[PDB]
């Protein structure tokens, strides 16, 4: 039914996204939003068949402002998906006040987890918007641009085309599944 392709052409197996994720995401973090404070979590999951299935959301431990969001305890983050053997998918953040855009922390970020998972995808949402975006970097040339960069900055630009929207329903088709939501915090 499905093939999708990086620009290098890299075949991308299907990941399987459950439609109330997004929702889900925007209702357990809606405090945060409020007093304009961002939020992250971690899509995980398992493979099955060729074919990836987020089957956990996951709230780490983190901080934020209403410019930034980071995780501050990583090792408890792994013992957990160790302990239940879970596949780290993908990730997610709001921006409260915001357009739908991957920033330059977020596309430093991402890089990490594309190059361990070609398939992994980050989910901006934008409440304020009322929209929401399914995100990764062009491969290998925006991969490339990232993995060179060596820019001290928060919030420093890059040059050239970097990322993209994944392609629906190729790359991530959002279906009809269940959903756990781990919280750490
Ligand atoms: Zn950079």
């Amino acid at each position: 039914k499905i093939h999708a392709y990086t620009e290098g052409g890299k075949p991308l197996r299907t990941i399987y996204l459950p439609k109330l994720l997004k929702k889900v995401f925007l209702d357990v973090v809606k405090p945060n939003t409020k007093k304009n404070l961002e939020t992250c979590g971690i899509l995980c999951g398992k493979l099955r068949q060729n074919a990836f299935f987020i089957t956990h959301l996951v709230i780490p431990l983190q901080e934020a402002t209403s410019d930034t969001c980071g995780t501050t305890d990583e090792a408890s983050l792994f013992e957990f998906q160790d302990k239940h053997n879970l596949l780290t998918l993908g990730w997610i953040h709001t921006h409260p006040t915001q357009t739908c855009f991957m920033s330059s922390v977020a596309l430093h970020t991402h890089c990490s987890y594309q190059l361990m998972l070609p398939e992994a995808i980050a989910i901006v949402m934008a409440p304020s918007k009322n929209t929401s975006g399914i995100f990764r970097l062009l491969d290998p040339e925006g991969l490339q641009t990232i993995v060179k960069c060596r820019k001290p900055g928060l919030f420093h630009p890059h040059e050239g085309k970097v990322y993209t929207m994944v392609a629906q329903p190729g790359h991530v088709r959002e279906i009809n599944s269940k959903l756990q939501v781990v919280d750490l915090r």
